[PDB]
């Protein structure tokens, strides 16, 4: 049954209604706001294959970016209406989360459909500013500038203001103020200034600009005061328009958001008190994504929802302004991750497995030692008539017996054959223990968890973790991962997913299912005869940019898919992934020379009939996708 | 003033390739003869004169050459001490660093040791093609690991067809049938190895299936299935190599010795079943001492080079003596140890946040008591204050400051009050740090906290995520040192921050004379003068794991040979990415954008200004992604 499978995965806890399992047992995406047509992801794959693109593939749904833009804006609007807050919310997209022109254009495109009709982007570095200015060349835009600012970064930012953008240069180091004033004078521009504030409510040391605590940016209380003082002196206090703080990405605890906003709102009111007219209050990033579906205060989740995040921000800022009797600023959030995580799915195939097949326990030959007979006797006592206690005993004896076998092999007591026999016999006992024990028995359940790991299939997935999913390796980030098809049989097996790199770390340690994080995943059985497709979801934020070429596996193919009015699958942009030859160039091999040398060597050492064949396979290997063929 | 050399103790991790000379400069000494030390700042000046700015990755192929000879000599010495009756063969696994310039130089050694062999290991389909391309000129030993499809298998067998010795190591049971089929198809006799799963390295590793994450290798039972199938095909002679790999950076020599013991027993058991295994490949694992402490920790190891080699050779030897069997050729795949030292990442410190001593102002008459108490702490803090009173001033001040932050947060204090409190505290810390004594057992740990409280932040012009990825990913420690003016390294303490917009772009730990610290002693930063830092031991796995966070790309890289008379020879130069390179990677049409700027400026900017501005936008696009001082 599919509907019992649906409760085993509980996709809806993490998918936000963008993905689900349909009645044919296929995973779909539903990316349109009218929710009009669902599309089976496997059917998108079938259509890529027709066009000669093989998996792995990264698939983007812009229609999902559009909805996130509207949801985040809707959430703050609701909060504004409920509080009767007397100013606006502005969404601003930090490009660091995902810089791809096709992501950023779709984000810009919905922002234009919004009532403010207000474009907002944030750059965190010189190269990002130039990218941001390129991508907002068409219309006047809010641009917030963060990061380390040299002369050239400041002059480019002022050039942007000259050319008609609203460019906020956020002061993050005290020396930058003096640089901005000089460069603005030199370009004849009226600069717009924001200030980044250091907070004392988020940990020891962060209030301090100097010192060995690692928050890089932001001005001290003292430094903030110096800014106001320097501006008053130059008759430029009106250029300070923006107050900024950034708590960090993926804030799991709503309390920290509240404490942060509380402290910042007070700074904002104190600055107006000293005469500055701050128009904007920018709460930075930090709006988390619920990667594991558990809504918990854990590093892969959050204990709050979208609207509640909005309310904590609006209410706190509003309450602090009412106390000071100050007017309320435009609220900005830089919510990159929330905007981008859901829109992308990585698809690839399971190209082989290592699974345990139950074989027959052969009886001990006269040659076998007591220890191995003991295991044989355990195997005979294991059946439907073995009681609940005695099954546990047999588990414990069998583990101890295998451990002793391993020690005797290591010291020269036992032959390779003895070891083999004991290992296969143990696996047979484990396999049966796993069938005889009951999940309704309280003392069997912990063992059945143990046994579930011990008997899981290894699934080798045609992809590189280091390339497509770097946070998995680097910070034990969890992503939901699921078979795309045949989900009626998801109770068949348990499996762990490994990548095809020659590295221990290219394996997933954690899975998302119906009750949260597990160490293995329930899956349909694999067959050599049918394609078996898997999906990594919530890969939309920070994954693409951060991946690297371990083992010379390169970029995957990527495509943009829009679902049309009548349910068409419009494949709108297509980016081809790396070939082996690309990777060879990247590491400075002269490939044209390699090809030509190959012509010689083959004519030298190969029989004439074969030569064309051998040369074709060499040339073809160079020109192939880095990834493997089933 | 050579307490400086002793503060850093560079030789504890440098292996004699880097040190400080008597002019206060970091030098490299890359030749085996150690004939000429070249100051690393002179390499930078020489690059500056060719229009390349830091950040720069500098690589020294003569260090690679020495690494190959040191590892071979270590094994050869162990072989001679034991009287081990067979040879050692070093095989380089290109996964550690795939650059042609690195691999060439390793290969260029291979040629020169009178046994005149060394090999390459590939661990995936595309590495196999890179290895085949890199050994095109000469016949070679090639070991193939990783997940093998039909194409990988056929390429490997073609490699053998063209004269290489290609060992296709079986890592999965199903891959034996595939090899045998395809070898028949290409009419080639295969050479096979087998990777074996060990039970001595932790629970679950012995098993092929199951949830434990050791990807590759055959279980004892599958090893026997291999023997049985090859006996039936009459192809048992094709199995020539036994393989295992424990993992990289093995810190505990005990694990090495346990792994070798177990695997030697597999080797001798296989011979017992008529297999004629000739090669015994112990994989990687041979660690690098990143912090110079030679301790059993994630960044270091409890053993040395010769010791590693003795543990291998003596263990294989003793077990063989036990079966009365012949000893095999020993192979190690020691990538990391071959490559870590040869490369240095150099960049400049382009700004700082430092605390500058300011006088503490008397509280205004409107100030609350709490801020008066802090004032009173400050007055009681001078050369007359006794040792115990210094600690109590330290504790009152921290308590005061904390209470100030709670009062700001609930509306009790103004920003001006907070500002005054924070600056007074810093002044009190700065003076505590001068009045307390290193000779006093109870000041020392306060001075430890003060060192951090008072450290300079140095902003280095590079991206940790691009150039030192393991530092972010696995808290890899790398030595980091300033390159110049080292006579002055007692000036201050600093932490190094990269210029990315990201909290994680900082180094948490530093290597000084004591091993690992949380700050580094350094010369003072001056705006007027260049300040260069080196990150060392970046040779293995850094270059290829780096990513484009915040759109910072590749740095320049160059290859430097020191000639017989000391000439600095800059033999290859790879240019780093420009802003335009990055924009194009994220699919912006840069040439269209160039054009639209011309449109936009001429329509929006006063005529007398247009050329200036357009020249600035274009110098923006064509410039290195990194910043200018
Ligand atoms: C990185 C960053 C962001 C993004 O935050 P997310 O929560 O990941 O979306 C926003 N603002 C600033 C200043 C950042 O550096
Ligand atoms: C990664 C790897 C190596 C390299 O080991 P290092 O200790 O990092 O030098 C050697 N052999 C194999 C099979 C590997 O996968
Ligand atoms: N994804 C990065 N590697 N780290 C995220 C940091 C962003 C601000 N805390
Ligand atoms: N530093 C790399 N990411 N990991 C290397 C692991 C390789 C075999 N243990």
């Amino acid at each position: 049954k599919l509907d019992r499978v649906r409760a085993d995965y509980n996709v809806h806890y993490w998918s936000q209604g963008f993905y689900g399992i349909d009645d044919q047992g296929e995973m779909y995406v539903s990316p349109r706001s009218d929710n009009a047509h669902q599309i089976q992801l496997s059917k998108i794959v079938k259509q890529l294959e027709e066009r000669q693109l093989n998996v792995p593939v990264l698939v983007r749904f812009p229609q999902i970016l559009h909805q996130r833009v509207h949801s985040i804006c809707d959430a703050f609007n609701q909060a504004i209406e409920e509080y009767q807050y007397p100013n606006k919310y502005l969404l601003v997209y930090p490009i660091k989360v995902n810089q791809q022109r096709e992501v950023v254009d779709e984000i810009l495109a919905s922002q234009a459909q919004l009532e403010t009709k207000q474009l907002g982007l944030e750059a965190g570095s010189k190269p990002e500013l130039l990218a941001v200015l390129a991508m907002a060349q068409h219309a006047s835009s809010v641009i917030v500038c963060n990061g380390y600012k040299d002369r050239e970064y400041i002059r480019l930012a002022l050039i942007g203001e000259k050319l008609g953008h609203k460019v906020f240069i956020v002061l993050e180091k005290m020396s930058e103020l003096d640089l901005v004033l000089r460069e603005a004078k030199s370009l004849g521009v009226t600069p717009r200034l924001g200030i980044r504030i250091r907070l004392a409510s988020q940990g020891a040391g962060k209030w301090q600009a100097s010192g060995g605590e690692k928050s890089k940016f932001g001005l001290s209380a003292s430094q903030v005061l110096n800014v106001i003082s320097r501006l008053k002196k130059e008759n430029q206090l009106d250029t300070l328009q923006l107050v900024h703080f950034h708590l960090g990405s993926q804030m799991a605890n709503i309390r920290d958001v509240r404490n942060g906003v509380n402290e910042s709102a007070r700074f904002y009111c104190e600055l107006r008190t000293l005469g500055a007219n701050i128009t904007y209050f920018d709460v930075g990033g930090g709006l988390a994504i619920d990667y594991d579906g558990t809504r918990s205060q854990s590093s892969n989740s959050m204990n709050y929802g979208l609207v509640e995040y909005a309310r904590n921000i609006v209410n706190t800022v509003g309450d602090v302004c009412k106390d000071y009797k100050q007017p309320m600023p435009v609220i900005i959030s830089e919510s990159g991750r929330s905007l981008t995580a859901h829109h992308a799915v990585l698809i690839s195939n399971v190209i082989g497995t290592e699974t345990y097949k139950p074989e027959t326990v052969t009886e001990p030959e006269e040659d076998f030692p007591l220890l191995l007979n003991n295991m044989w006797r355990s195997w005979l006592n294991l059946h439907n008539g073995t009681d609940a206690r005695a099954l546990i005993e047999i588990y414990n004896d069998t583990q101890s017996d295998l451990a002793e076998v391993h020690s005797q092999f290591a010291t020269g007591v036992l032959t390779l054959e003895h070891r083999a026999w004991a290992e296969q016999t143990s696996l047979r006992i484990y396999y049966e223990l796993n069938r005889l024990m009951s999940t309704k028995n309280r003392f069997h359940r912990p063992i059945l968890d143990e046994l579930s790991e011990r008997l899981a299939d290894k699934f080798f997935v045609n992809f590189s973790l280091f390339q497509s999913l770097p946070d998995s390796w680097g910070i034990d980030q969890v992503f939901p991962v699921l078979p795309l098809s045949g989900l009626q049989n998801a109770a068949d097996r348990r499996a762990v997913m490994l990548d095809i790199t020659c590295d221990s770390d290219g394996a997933i340690d954690a899975y998302v299912d119906g009750q949260g994080i597990e160490s293995t995943l329930p899956v349909p059985a694999w067959n050599e005869d049918e394609p078996y497709l898997m999906g990594f979801f919530l890969v939309g934020a920070y994954q693409e940019i951060l991946g690297d070429m371990h083992n010379l596996f390169g970029d995957t193919h990527s495509v943009v898919v829009n679902v049309g009015d009548q349910g068409e699958i419009n494949i709108d942009f297509i980016n081809e992934g790396d070939t082996v030859e690309d990777m060879m160039r990247y590491v400075h091999i002269d490939v044209d020379q390699i090809r030509k040398n190959y012509h010689s060597l083959v004519s030298q050492r190969v029989d004439q009939e074969e030569q064309q064949q051998i040369l074709a396979e060499l040339e073809q290997g160079l020109s192939g996708y880095t990834y493997l063929e089933d």
